[PDB]
């Protein structure tokens, strides 16, 4: 682990064929858990988002033929969901509740109202929408990024116990959530993306959970169609940026 020092140029990943009509944001598990593997893919059905497609083999994923279709027990608020350690973690629609849905048993194993978190457009990033609550995974596990009335719109982040969703540790930054386009976590440091609509953007803030200090940064971050979501995969050590149909990757290097 270490501080982020380099971000590569965006590299396009080959998009799966859209013939079967399933082209929502997809994700993999950075802690693959039997019966799944590092190659298992999940795709959120992009309405009242209620379906998640599961593809055991990349061959099936690229053909658009899921190995399993999960009907979620509640609707999703956002695409800021993550798969980690065998569970889908997502925000219930029109709520501040995070839900742990164990994928192979199709069982809700935990629910947690994030205390005081704004939802449904109260604390978005810089470009509106319902991005108030943002789940993230890094080398240490599961996190949630949000804000509260108490924090006055500043980014708040909490480390989540992946079994029962307890908030094991919480930090209040001094970074206004609305002042940045999105945030992600690498090795316990929160980073923010300055903008998705400026071609020559930056990673422009870093908040270190080991020190409680936020700093400005100017690491070049190139936007080459606008990305609508970004997610760090700590198993692959890359950022995955989604544009509503295609996925691009950004290689990263740390001060390891």
């Amino acid at each position: 682990c270490g501080e982020l020092v380099w971000v590569g140029e965006p590299l396009t990943l080959r998009t799966a064929e859209t013939i079967t009509g399933k082209y929502g944001v997809w994700m993999r598990d950075p802690k693959p858990t039997y019966p799944y593997t590092q190659e298992t893919t999940w795709r959120i059905d992009t309405t009242d988002v209620r379906q998640v497609f599961e593809y055991d083999l990349i061959s099936q994923f690229m053909q658009g033929y899921p190995s399993k279709v999960h009907i979620l027990p509640r609707p999703l608020e956002s695409t800021g969901a993550v798969v980690y350690s065998g569970s889908l973690y997502f925000q219930g629609a029109e709520s501040r509740t995070v839900i742990r849905y164990e994928l192979n048993t199709e069982t809700v194993k935990a629910e947690k109202e994030i205390p005081g978190a704004g939802y449904h457009g109260q604390f978005p990033y810089s470009w509106g929408g319902y991005t108030d609550i943002d789940l993230a995974v890094d080398e240490a596990g599961l996190w949630v990024i949000y804000s509260t009335d108490e924090a006055k719109g500043a980014i708040v982040l909490s480390k989540l116990n992946p079994e029962n969703l307890e908030l094991e540790q919480t930090w209040e930054t001094n970074i206004r959530k609305q002042s940045v386009a999105e945030a992600f976590i690498i090795c316990g440091t929160l980073y923010t993306v300055s903008s998705y609509t400026s071609a020559d953007a930056t990673v422009n803030f870093a908040y270190d959970t080991g020190t409680g200090i936020s700093k400005t940064l100017t690491i070049p971050f190139k936007n080459r169609k606008y990305s609508s979501m970004i997610s760090y995969n700590p198993l692959e050590k890359k950022l995955f940026a989604w544009d509503n149909l295609n996925m691009v990757t950004y290689d990263i290097k740390l001060s390891k």
